[PDB]
């Protein structure tokens, strides 16, 4: 997968088109996804949490790579439904040098981690 990177270093590569409409801001969706490290250890994902992320695209319900990442934004065209979407995402739109899943200074998604999603836009909730 050969990313396309946006102005502002989300990047993306869209591994299947999807079929039906695009996403569109302040609808309720439902997602899979698998989350991992930029060292391909998984820190999170729809299939372990035994159902799919249902969430409202574009309010910052969720990290700001995902509003854009799947809405759409400079550079980036917006997920359809039924696309499956691979998304690299600077620390700056995830959790910066906070991290996340932290115990103390020692968190799940280290500091200024670069987040890596695979994203399945199911379509709207």
């Amino acid at each position: 997968c050969e990313f396309s990177v946006s102005p502002s270093g989300l990047a993306f590569c869209d591994k299947v088109v999807g079929y039906g409409p695009e996403a569109v801001k302040g609808q309720l969706i439902k997602a899979h996804y698998v989350g991992k490290l930029e060292n391909g250890k998984v820190f999170d994902s729809s299939y372990n949490r035994g159902k799919p992320l249902t969430f409202r695209i574009g309010v910052g319900e969720v990290i700001k790579g995902w509003d854009q990442g799947i809405l759409g934004s400079d550079g980036i065209p917006p997920m359809l439904t039924g696309g499956k979407r691979t998304l690299r995402i600077p620390p700056e739109l995830a959790y910066g040098d906070r991290g996340a899943g932290c115990k103390g200074g020692s968190c799940l998604i280290p500091p200024a981690s670069v987040l890596l999603f695979d994203i399945e836009y199911i379509g709207k909730a």
